[PDB]
């Protein structure tokens, strides 16, 4: 279990932007940018690389939500979407969990 | 066209030249002409989809399907430490490409924040 548990269990609140039967969208605690969200499954996938070709829908709903959850906030001029894994990947939660950030202009190299 | 016609697309129908890792009748992965990372590669559908933005609702395998053949791509060129996936949608997110896009990077830490 992980802090993304507690959030989906509602044991620990957090900024709640959507939620339906299958993941859940909040605000960062630690933002980086003016919005800064992320999306998670309610399924416990530690990480992409352990995903399942049966979880392909899943995490394309993950994208679509995320998508959905920027335009209501108003991100008109476009955001980052980022999934980290392990180590090398800053990887901090292990949840599987699509972040989303926008309201500056993000920069190259990502991270 | 099928694929449309920027670049990506140009590259889907082998007009243009790619290191291509991975295809199939849905998406396309190949590596990055300007790197940011010891490995660097792009995974791209074969429909044309200008931004993530656009996207409809029964896109959804496909986009899900990027993502997985992005970790499968990634396996295979041993990033077992780690990697970081990345979509750019329009100006504030760096797009240039309009033309979906997911970026995988791995072979060195990455930082926070991402860009
Ligand atoms: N053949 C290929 N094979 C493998 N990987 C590939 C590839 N081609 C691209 N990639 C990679 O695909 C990934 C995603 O690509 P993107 O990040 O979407 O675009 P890019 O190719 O990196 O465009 P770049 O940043 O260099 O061009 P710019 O807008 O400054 O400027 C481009 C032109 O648009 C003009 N322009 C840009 N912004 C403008 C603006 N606001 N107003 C007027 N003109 C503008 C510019 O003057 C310039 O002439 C990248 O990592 C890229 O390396």
């Amino acid at each position: 279990d992980t802090i993304f548990g507690k959030i989906i269990r509602k044991e620990i609140p957090a900024k709640i932007i959507f939620e339906d039967d299958r993941c859940l969208a909040f605000h960062d605690i630690s933002p980086q940018a003016p919005t800064h969200f992320l999306v998670i499954p309610k399924k416990h996938i530690s990480q992409i690389s352990v995903a399942e070709d049966d979880d392909e829908s899943l995490l394309g709903h993950l994208m679509i939500v995320g998508k959905k959850c920027a335009a209501d906030l108003g991100l008109n001029k476009g955001y980052r979407m980022v999934v980290n894994e392990g180590s090398d990947g800053g990887q901090s939660v292990y949840h599987v969990h699509l972040a989303v950030l926008g309201g500056r202009q993000m920069h190259w190299p990502p991270g």
